[PDB]
């Protein structure tokens, strides 16, 4: 790789994603071909996140793509793409490439929601999303189509409504923490940078380490009972009277892939964890000029063997005419976990000697010892990716108290956790002032809230404050 | 249901999808709602085929949905759909929404694959597709927008291409006999019928029962070398020399999902194979009810925890005989009725869908039983059902017996010499006395006495070929 991720960050990231085989270029800007290397990445986490909603009773469905300009509003028009033509003819009607698909299932809940013996209502499907964007595209991060998961529901309490919010907020945390090993923080944001049709937005925080700024990875909203109203979504109680229901809905896309890349790879290239990664160990016969290859070979495919039952990821990359070098190179930019090499000596003691991605550690494993060890091994390194970048995260967050302390943190390339009034009049003020001297908005309240004594106050007013909250440069 | 399945067909089945909460009906003309009911479904046999793909080494992957005229129009206009404007301004270009992916794709191959140390290329994508039909909309079977699967391949020999076509379609097969407990034929396609860039066509082919008409239910192509000249995919092979991939491509689509429904339904509603049913069974209880609710959720307990996809439908307000009918539109195999005596007795009255008859399963004897009745279930579905079908074909020997044949709702299989010019002669000659084509060569021949006539023309007949009208 020539780039260097802390000299020349936006050039480097291009450059391993190519380089790891993870997304190809393409002709359309703004959409990016995702690669068998990567794609398996999503099909990882997007099981487990399939899974874990299923086990909460929601229901996969599928919509059109399309919608109507008349079932499009409530009166971002830029955003949205339309389909005008077929081949030459054109439509008598233009059609809309949905940008999201609120205004397609709830003229539907409508109908299907008539009685409290009809709820709850809890549909996810996994689709494609357009957005014509304005701001600039980015490979996972922010592209032109994408591939997410978005789920609506609909409920006959808040209180059921706001506690499957938080269950697929919790759901979320997982996704990453425990698969991409990326640390986030739950929390709630602030009125300005909620959702607009939502009575409130709860929300996964990450922070792009070097850079400094904050990123949002996953939202789950508390809908209330305002799309109800809109749609006129109503049901009759236990009671018998009309009432409105109480909705949520959330989403994630594959953001989540380009957050995990950034928060581990190196200059050497991909390094990703083990809990996803598609081949989590690749077996390398180093061979010399002379003959007697064949047996290496052959102890490669019987550790491979071994190693597949033992529930390893295994592969043995026996390119022929192809050095070992070269072949140590190839994997490293891709990001598996651990090369294990075999040579004579290898084979004359009865081992592999082990070379790990992130850390660049070699170790002599024994044939017989393997199908423990590796396993043990990756265990160990998912953990410790997760937990080098946990520290780092922690690392980028300053507690300060007044207004002082806000450019200091900000130009150290951190974030800040302060005392907070929480009047939405004034995050537009924050933005403006600290780009004055870019911006700096509010990230979110979070969950996990140290203690405010009697008397704290709000940083940027003096008021009494409320809670601590996350604010910072964003992307 | 009003309409009926052997009266008024096309009205019975829009029914019986709506009626059973299958899709909802959407204001932009050839597009439906799939609801959970029937999404499940699609989940069901997706996960099959893609465990089935896997153990053959084909990773997934995802091509973007919007393509250039350019790559496009390398190389049906009226179906493609073309994007114009974002908000209001129009893109500099027009860009195709894809009807099938192989312009996408088969550029990327071409960078790609380079060396014999490339091969082989096996990748397949879960997405949607947008092809403006010209053709009647019908909800699954032909739709304008729909979900599929695709699959798209790159061997260094035609043998190996080949054989993974085969495999591919051994797994379509399986997709409807073993989980829809569907009957289809594979078969090799003809020239005319086949994929216009490929070498050959596979297919595994179905027939509407009542209809009388064919159907193709997947495609699995050898492409050989032709795409691999146009888009110049080439590789160094183990000599060194410059060469020509072979390829295949093969897909199947939420149709599988409608001819299902028409294998199985009837006046009732509809008719779900045990395997993909989203509720296998439904327990429910009839009031005159504490207790009774109690043993309800307890049998539910101890059949979820014997594998089954329990329910108990408990609607407050709402009268049994009401449910048992809601349940019955909806497919669900098995009805578990349980009333005071059924109670007293430690006992659930099972009902089955596809012929109503009653049985006493004791709570004691459930967990082992259901599972068996089920398992039952769906073989019956499967042998009635390839019993209709076996029925549909007479073997004939000449163009005598076909119209015959043709007006008693049936399908025939005829020797013949293969010649393309004679399909098309086929189609008019019958669409004259609508018409008839070629359905499939089947992989399964019946013997072929020496000296065997061509039914249409004399000259020595090569196979027995599968003939009649389709859809
Ligand atoms: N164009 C995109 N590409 C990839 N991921 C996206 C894109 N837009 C949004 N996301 C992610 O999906 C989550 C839900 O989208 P949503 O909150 O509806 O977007 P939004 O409100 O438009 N935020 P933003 O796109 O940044 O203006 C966001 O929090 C992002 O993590
Ligand atoms: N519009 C459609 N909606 C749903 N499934 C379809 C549709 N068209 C084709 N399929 C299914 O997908 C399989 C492969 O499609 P393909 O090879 O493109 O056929 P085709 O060229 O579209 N033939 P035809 O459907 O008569 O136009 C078909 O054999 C059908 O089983
Ligand atoms: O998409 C949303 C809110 C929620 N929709 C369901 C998935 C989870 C998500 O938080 C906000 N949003 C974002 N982008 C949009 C782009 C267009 Br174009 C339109 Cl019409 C509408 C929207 C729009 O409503
Ligand atoms: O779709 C095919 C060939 C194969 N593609 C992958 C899935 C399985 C399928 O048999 C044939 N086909 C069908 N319909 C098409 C419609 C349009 Br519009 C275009 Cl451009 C091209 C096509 C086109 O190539
Ligand atoms: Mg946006
Ligand atoms: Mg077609």
């Amino acid at each position: 790789v020539t780039a260097k991720k802390s000299t020349n960050f936006a050039d480097w990231y291009t450059q391993v994603i190519v380089r790891g085989e993870l997304v190809e270029y393409y002709d359309i800007s703004g959409c990016y071909i995702i690669r068998p290397w990567a794609y398996r990445i999503w099909e990882a986490v997007q099981k487990f996140f399939d899974d874990g909603i299923k086990r909460l009773g929601v229901e996969n469905c599928y919509f059109p793509m399309f919608v109507s300009q008349a079932k499009l509003e409530k009166e971002f028009k830029p955003e949205v793409a339309w389909v005008t033509h077929y081949g030459d003819s054109e439509l008598p009607e233009k059609v809309a490439i949905r940008p999201t698909s609120e205004t397609i299932m709830y003229p539907a809940y409508a109908k299907w929601i008539r009685s409290h013996r009809d709820l709850p209502l809890k549909l996810n499907q996994w689709n494609n999303v357009v957005r014509w964007e304005f701001k600039q595209p980015t490979p996972f991060l922010r592209t032109r189509e994408f591939l997410w998961q978005e789920g609506h529901t609909a409920h006959a309490t808040e209180e059921e409504a706001y506690t499957l919010v938080l269950e697929i907020l919790e759901l979320y945390r997982q996704w990453y923490e425990d698969y991409l090993a990326v640390p986030v923080i739950k929390g709630e944001k602030s009125e300005n940078e909620k959702f607009a049709g939502g009575k409130k937005t709860t929300t996964i925080e990450g922070i792009i380490p070097d850079t400094g700024r904050g990123i949002q990875a996953a939202t789950s909203h508390l809908l209330g009972q305002n799309f109800s109203r809109m749609f006129s979504i109503e049901f009759e109680d236990e009671k018998g009277a009309k009432q409105l229901v109480h909705q949520t809905s959330w989403g994630c896309t594959t953001r989540s892939l380009g957050v995990m890349i950034m928060t581990h790879g190196d200059d050497k290239g991909l390094v990703l964890p083990p809990r996803v990664v598609a081949v989590q160990a690749v077996i390398i016969p180093i061979i010399f000029k002379e003959t007697g290859g064949m047996e290496i070979v052959a102890k490669c495919r019987e550790l491979e063997r071994l190693l597949n039952a033992a529930g390893v990821r295994v592969k043995v990359d026996d390119r022929t005419n192809y050095t070992p070098g070269w072949k140590f190179n190839d994997w490293e930019l891709k990001g598996v976990p651990l090369r294990l090499e075999i040579g004579p000596r290898d084979v004359e003691s009865c081992q592999t000697r082990v070379v790990r991605r992130d850390t660049s550690e070699a170790r002599n494993v024994p044939w017989a010892e393997a199908a423990s060890t590796i396993p043990a091994m990756l265990e160990t390194m998912q953990k410790d990716l997760f937990n080098k970048a946990k520290a780092k995260f922690e690392a980028s967050i300053e507690q300060i108290t007044t207004f002082d302390e806000v450019m200091p943190a900000l130009n150290r390339r951190h974030v800040v956790l302060a005392p907070w009034c929480e009047d939405p009049e004034t995050e537009t003020q924050i933005k403006r002032e600290t780009q004055r001297l870019g911006a700096m908005k509010p990230l979110c309240i979070p969950f996990d809230q140290p203690p405010m004594p009697e008397g704290t106050r709000c940083f940027f007013t003096g008021r009494p404050a409320k809670r601590w909250c996350l604010f910072g440069r964003s992307y």
